[PDB]
């Protein structure tokens, strides 16, 4: 079983703007966001995940259990309610936001000591590369 708990400071960033600009984003806000790095923070206790994603600019909170559909405010991002729902594939995440932006979602998973997360919207997907500090 993966286990996602830890400081996860980010290496790569692929494609960001692509997510961004299909959720609305403005072109003066992603260019200031894409040139950020970001660390994840993540407390698992088993199906129960708490997760802060934190930046210069702005901090992005979601908390979630396994299969439990819940309200999540995109507040700092592009401020949309979506309703969420992160299920397993296997040692995988996978969430579902549904909302009005078609197929949106994200997909996290490990791989030794680095932790991939891919985010998508509507035709365009961004894959981030994060390193386990603690
Ligand atoms: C666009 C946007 C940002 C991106 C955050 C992203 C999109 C977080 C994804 C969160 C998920 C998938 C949960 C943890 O895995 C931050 C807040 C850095 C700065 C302001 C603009």
């Amino acid at each position: 079983p993966a286990d996602f708990n830890g400081t996860w400071e980010m290496l790569s960033n692929d494609n960001f703007e692509d997510v961004m600009k299909a959720l609305d984003i403005d072109f003066a806000t992603r260019k200031i966001a894409v040139h950020l790095k970001q660390t994840k923070v993540i407390v698992q206790n088993g199906d129960k995940f708490e997760t802060k994603t934190l930046s210069t600019f702005r901090n992005y909170e979601v908390n979630f259990v396994i299969g439990e559909e819940f309200d999540e405010q995109t507040k700092g991002l592009d401020n949309r309610t979506v309703k969420t729902l992160v299920k397993w594939d296997g040692d995988k995440l996978v969430c579902v936001q549904k909302g009005e932006k078609e197929n949106r979602g994200w997909k996290q998973w490990i791989e030794g000591d680095l932790l991939h997360l891919e985010i998508h919207c509507q035709d365009k997907v961004c894959h981030q590369v994060f390193k386990k500090k603690n």
